[PDB]
């Protein structure tokens, strides 16, 4: 009933959708690249499927009990996360101890749409002191992990001024966060996001 972790083949139709989907949603960052590095590419070192029965079990009952608060709209997308604490996430799910940090949008657990977002979290609240090795967080040697997850978005708040928020006003299930503008995605409960890929890759000097 535990985690398996499964090495998914580059000929792998799943390697080859997530790998595409992880360069597609690359974006230069407002902050040149300060946070998560300078990169135009990355370089995947290893796709691992996450199949986890009493994760997925959760996730699953969760968004039934989501879709039934929002007229039958789960609204469950595919997105990026960036944690310090992923090696846990994949073992023992979205714990809202340690996979909450705080942000623009309030405590929360931060999911991306631009995998380029996530990495800017990998090694904390912006980059943090980069990699364990060499403190840099543009490091083009060390391998990073992020995932690529499953999330149930249920009814969102969309904020888009930069303005300090502490949590979303009632009967929200997420909130979608826009201050270019890409868009930050929170929940609140650990339930809401199944960890299904973990992605191993390194960031590419241009
Ligand atoms: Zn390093």
């Amino acid at each position: 009933q535990g985690t398996i972790l499964l090495d998914l083949a580059p000929e792998d139709k799943e390697y080859q959708s997530v790998e595409e989907e992880m360069q597609s949603t690359i974006r230069e960052h407002r902050d040149g690249g300060n946070a998560g590095g300078i990169f135009n590419r990355y370089n995947v070192i290893r796709i691992q499927k996450v199949v986890n029965k009493k994760l997925r079990e959760r996730f699953c009952h969760r968004q039934k009990e989501v879709s039934e608060e929002n007229h039958n709209h789960h609204n469950e997308r595919m997105l990026f996360h960036g944690s310090p604490f992923i090696n846990a996430i994949i073992h023992k799910g979205f714990d809202e101890r340690h996979a909450y940090i705080g942000g623009m949008f309030g405590a929360g657990i931060y999911f991306a749409e631009n995998s380029s977002k996530s990495n800017q979290y990998v090694y904390g609240i912006g980059g943090g002191t980069g990699c364990p090795t060499h403190k840099d967080r543009s490091c083009y040697i060390c391998h990073r992990q992020m995932l690529f997850c499953r999330v149930t978005l249920g009814k969102s708040f969309l904020q888009f001024s930069t303005m300090k928020m502490a949590h979303a006003p009632p009967g929200h299930h997420s909130v979608i966060g826009r201050p270019l503008a890409y868009a930050e995605y929170v929940i609140y409960r650990g339930e809401q996001a199944y960890p299904e890929y973990l992605i191993t890759y390194q960031i590419m000097k241009p």
